[PDB]
């Protein structure tokens, strides 16, 4: 008597029931279209129906459950919440809500939630928010990260490192190694931190790059594709910090990975102007700068911590700007440069011009005592024949003894 034995499923494996059940014909019928139709048939012999899914209030005081795994796109397969389910239980936005639901009546589209079993992945008694939550630092907790796999990720521990509950930002132009440095950020967490929920967020991305994504990255994949309406692009940004932030207030850690800035503003760009400089509204980057924003170490217990990409050198107007509004909004930032990308050398980074803020608060008192060594000889030394040089010092040796073996 269940339901819920998997919801996650491909599309032409979903069609189990679609060879074993009364129905006529499927020919025509989305994903989320077919599970609606399966749904309704194990309501046709009574049972019980359970299910889950991430709040989402609309204008009108409703809700409905979203599901995480279509990245939070409007369907039949959604559950539904009344208003006055959301004064029950003190229900916002971004509330991973899961239990018992019921079958619709005449005159109703939607399947509603019936019991409500788990709010947060927890007991309903529970309390504070991010936004009153207290921000102090992002250095009492680090997220320390031999393979040529672990060449991607030994730079940035000792370039830029990665604080839990810290701003960073990626500054890449186009064909810099952007997307792969993610999928090694990626790594580097899960295969080192199976702790802190991981949501990776693509806006505006190609089909091949999400489903790749998808596949090589454990945790929560949420992305938009381009064909989808700027509207969409939005809403799937809105969805995952509300649900991040939520998983924070019960002291718990979350790292976003989102991918361009730029192209989650341009979407809040096309969506509310009024008045404009060089075809961006300034107004609407306050939308976006609330996003990224949010990105903290809170005093009280837990995380968030947002790392995202800057795109420079886009060749379009609108993109110079968004950058340049971001710059030093965050507290860590990884240049990506451009002629190291000319010439096939990867981890290609701008050592030089790509810091990490507050440092010495993320490391202990001499763990950065032997990383400024280092750092003392990087003036003299060039930009594509700087890379190099880190490369052939860090393959011979590990982690810590990067230097104690290597000073002549
Ligand atoms: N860590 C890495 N190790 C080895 N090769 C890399 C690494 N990162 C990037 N590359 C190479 O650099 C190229 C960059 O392609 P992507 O991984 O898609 O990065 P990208 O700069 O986001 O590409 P675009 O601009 O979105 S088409 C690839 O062809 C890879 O071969
Ligand atoms: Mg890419």
């Amino acid at each position: 008597m269940n339901l819920t034995e998997l919801k996650n499923t491909p599309v032409s494996e979903l069609i189990t029931l679609g060879e074993n059940m009364g129905l006529e014909n499927l020919a025509r019928m989305r994903k989320q279209d077919i599970i609606f139709a399966i749904l309704k048939q194990h309501a046709k012999s009574g049972e019980d129906i359970f299910g889950d899914g991430v709040l989402e209030i609309l204008q009108d005081g409703f809700g409905f459950l979203r599901s995480a795994d279509s990245s939070y796109l409007a369907g039949p397969d959604d559950i539904y919440v009344s208003p006055s389910q959301i004064r029950r239980f003190n229900l916002r936005t971004g509330d991973t809500i899961s239990g018992k639901i019921r079958p619709p009546k005449e005159g109703e589209r939607y399947f509603a939630l019936l019991k409500v079993n788990e709010v947060n992945f927890d007991k309903p008694e529970n309390n504070k928010i991010l936004f009153e939550n207290l921000t102090p630092l992002h250095a009492n907790s680090r997220l320390r990260m031999g393979s040529t796999e672990d060449l991607t990720a030994r730079v940035l521990d000792l370039a830029s490192p990665i604080g839990r509950g810290q701003r960073g930002l990626i500054v890449a132009p186009p064909k810099a190694g952007k997307t792969m440095l993610l999928q090694n950020i990626a790594q580097s967490i899960a295969y080192n931190h199976p702790d802190c929920v991981l949501m990776v967020l693509l806006i505006d991305e190609r089909p091949e790059e999400v489903t790749e994504m998808q596949r090589l990255v454990k945790g929560e994949v949420v992305a938009s594709t381009f064909d989808e309406p700027a509207s969409r692009h939005v809403q799937v940004a809105e969805m995952v910090i509300e649900k991040a932030k939520r998983l924070v207030e019960h002291k718990k850690d979350v790292i976003i990975l989102l991918d361009s800035i730029t192209r989650l503003a341009r979407a809040y760009n096309t969506v509310v102007p009024a008045v404009l400089t060089g075809g961006v509204d300034a107004n609407a980057l306050h939308r976006p700068k609330r996003f990224f924003g949010a990105a903290r170490n809170v005093e009280e217990g837990g995380s968030l911590t947002i790392i995202a990409t800057a795109l420079i050198d886009t060749g379009s107007k609108m993109d110079e700007v968004i950058y340049e509004e971001f710059k030093g909004t965050g507290n860590m930032e990884l240049h990506l440069s451009r002629k190291i990308a000319e010439k096939r050398v990867f981890p290609a980074i701008d050592y030089n011009r790509s810091g990490t803020r507050k440092e010495e608060l993320l490391t202990t008192q001499e763990e950065l005592q032997k990383m400024w060594i280092l750092r003392k000889i990087i003036h003299p030394m060039g930009e594509i024949d700087a890379m190099e040089f880190l490369i052939n010092k860090l393959a011979m040796t590990k982690t810590n003894d990067d230097f104690f073996e290597m000073m002549k």
